């Protein structure tokens, strides 16, 4: 019995804290929302939480590698009401999270830049 749904949607009005971190959705940020049926109440069926890009992510980079969750950058229901200048940003953290393609094996790789403008 193995379900899982996960959809993408853009912060609107009003903030949530996002989970596996201190933070919180305000607007201007996108969450992805998990739809899981929870074995413990009758009346909260399925119940869905919002993300960030960098903490939905990083649970893949430490989440087993046997299963996989979200593939490519057309495998969720909400990636199409984006814009082409957001699914950008959304395709780089695939390929930053998965790399190694051609000839670019990389491992452990951070880099700290500070820019005020
Ligand atoms: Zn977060």
């Amino acid at each position: 019995m193995a379900e899982q749904r996960f959809c993408v949607d853009y912060a609107k009005r009003g903030t949530a804290g996002c989970k596996k971190c201190k933070e919180k959705i305000v607007k201007g940020v996108c969450r992805i929302g998990k739809v899981v049926p929870n074995p413990f109440s009758e009346s909260g069926g399925d119940m869905k939480e919002w993300y960030h890009i960098k903490c939905m992510f990083e649970k893949l980079e430490r989440a087993r590698a046997t299963t996989k969750k979200i593939e490519d950058l057309t495998e969720l229901e909400g990636w199409e009401e984006l814009e082409d200048n957001e699914k950008e940003q959304i395709t780089q953290h695939i390929a930053d999270l998965s790399s190694k393609a051609a000839g670019t094996p990389k491992k452990k790789a951070v880099v700290q830049a500070k820019l005020t403008t």
